């Protein structure tokens, strides 16, 4: 009420967010928080994104967005002089970062020299700068939470940070079963894309692999996925077989190298804090789901995805670039809205020579088994 | 001289080039280009291409460079007040829709009110704006020709619309001589890349298909190509076996593909005038080069990039989908800075559930041969 906070809107709602929880933990008084956005940002919710990221309470902070054209300097005049008319603020504070050009414009030539008026802009990894009444710069890194992010995005998520193995087995569990039992796995994957295997775990939670026919497996149609081998590889992987879970088929079959990535990532990754680390996450905005394997926001505020696939054999390269480049900017930017930073993590070994090897020119990073 | 015209320099140069050409073709008097840009822009000698794209005769408009700091309101105000300083130019016309907001922001203010000064502003896809004195707009669309358009990018570029057969002859190529013959088209297939036949076109324009002993044939080792079915498939395109050129090898192993696409466009496509179209390309930026099959720029200055494949048969649908994304966005975005509107054109029927049945999602819009 005493206090007014004015952002101009950007499709990128990251710096603004920022820039809010910069002010608001600096004074800690109740304040309304005045957004100036377009019909095309709207349109988009841009403003809904920004308050639900800050997750105030509307008895200490009130919102209100107005609408302006982007284009047209005198309409932004008109709008701001109306709101502010006969106006009683002791401190307001304007960010003239997002929005247009011409809002910016607009905005700065309204709020210059008026009384009791802060002007900010923030430049993209620059200092915070006050323009207006005093020029200096500003220290300025508000680091969010994953969950901060991805609501500044208006991105709901699932995740689950269970993991089967701990950390000190996973370290080891390649060299130690996965490396010299590769053709047992692939009888696996195979078992899990079984139709029987599928439908039954949907009615019940556990599994006596000892109580199954033989006729089940021969229907499997993989010369490894036999009921013995099986039975060898889920021992193999220290598991009860007669009690055995979707997930610990699930475990063998690649979602050992997930945890491995996870859990190396906050054991060993030192720019990421792990409370912002995620695994096995569905993402969800409106109609649009997707699901990613590992996902962390870094110390810088910088969102990292990572495509885990333990094994790349050969003369699939072409099918997993798409997949991947699919991923990343089909699904993750174009219909999430999200600027991540894509990797391709794997264990198998990528020569060079090959569709893979592109991948650094796409964008996306890839860790190797040289790396891993 | 006496009328100078300001521009910010923005990374994406056509704005300004539609702006400058747009003043100079309407009043057509000598006059003084001021580009304001930044370390990072000149880096990129965007300055260089806008000047390049106009090919003025520096006689009768100089053009000068002159920088600052993007982030800076101060700096930028500083060169304008030193540049202008004791100034004697009768017109002031800026232009403020390139370089950063602040730029932007410092050279409105600095010109506002200033006398015998016009400010202009161009949203992009939207009418021109003068917001001072007078604030009107203008219906302004300067056409550029491809050799402007790809010298604003500092991009040159060789190329061959001379083709084998006229529009009439490819109008019905496939169906007459194409579609029953894929068999014989693949044993020219690998004639063409044979190391002899590439050899021996190094040395000499025309060799004598009458003349060459059939283990030169054999040592292709394509089951097809035997010496005399490619000299049959050269007679069914209708050329000289006693002197067969490498043009027509090219012709049938799918350059008649690339004169089919070509020649469609510059007599059937409405808003692409034909003066802009052109064949069997090659780009140039630096020390990277590049070939692409068909480019237009169209009546909107959008730029087209064809990627013309006459067939994409059996299951190497993921491969042509990554090399049509790596020359998409790995070479012709990333390495030539070139948002191009791009296409993949084939004979072939592109089944849904496909991979290459994704390449709308990523950008690619493909014509079939329902469509061709």
């Amino acid at each position: 009420k005493e206090t007014i906070l004015v952002n101009l809107v950007s499709e990128q709602t990251i710096p603004n967010v920022q820039f809010i929880k910069w002010y608001f933990n600096k004074k800690q008084t109740p304040m309304k928080i005045l957004l100036v956005s377009t019909k095309e940002m709207e349109q988009k919710e841009k403003s809904l994104f920004i308050k639900n990221a800050l997750h105030f309470s509307d008895s200490f902070v009130e919102w209100e967005t107005i609408h302006t054209d982007g284009n047209d300097i005198s309409k932004t005049e008109n709008i701001l002089t109306d709101y502010f008319r006969d106006n009683e603020y002791k401190n307001i504070i304007v960010n003239i970062t997002g929005g247009t050009k011409i809002m910016s414009l607009a905005a700065f030539d309204f709020f210059n020299n008026k009384p009791n008026t802060e002007i900010f802009y923030q430049p993209i990894g620059k200092e915070l700068q006050e323009l207006y009444p005093n020029k200096q710069k500003y220290d300025m890194f508000e680091v969010l939470s994953l969950k901060e992010y991805l609501d500044a995005h208006g991105i709901s998520y699932k995740y689950d940070n269970e993991c089967v193995k701990d950390w000190n087995y996973n370290k080891t569990v390649y060299d130690l079963c996965v490396a010299d039992n590769r053709e047992l796995i692939k009888g696996m994957i195979a078992l899990q894309n079984n139709s029987y295997f599928n439908n039954v775990y949907k009615r019940k939670d556990f599994l006596d692999f000892t109580q199954i026919e033989e006729e089940k497996f021969i229907a499997i149609n993989h010369p490894a996925a036999t009921k013995e081998n099986m039975i060898k590889i889920l021992q193999i992987f220290g598991f009860d077989v007669s009690r055995i879970e979707h997930k610990h088929i699930r475990y063998i079959t690649g979602g050992w190298f997930e945890e491995y990535v996870y859990q190396k990532i906050c054991n060993e990754y030192h720019n990421v804090d792990e409370k912002n680390v995620a695994l096995n996450v569905t993402i969800q905005k409106g109609n649009d789901k997707n699901e990613l394997d590992v996902i962390y926001l870094d110390k810088d505020n910088k969102l990292h995805v990572i495509e885990c696939k333990s094994f790349v054999d050969g003369n699939e390269g072409n099918r997993v670039l798409n997949d991947a480049l699919y991923k990343l900017q089909a699904i993750i930017k174009s219909k999430f809205g999200l600027y991540v930073k894509q990797h391709l993590y794997t264990k198998s070994i990528i020569e060079k020579e090959t569709p893979l090897n592109r991948a650094k020119e796409f964008g996306i990073d890839i860790k190797d088994g040289t790396q891993l």
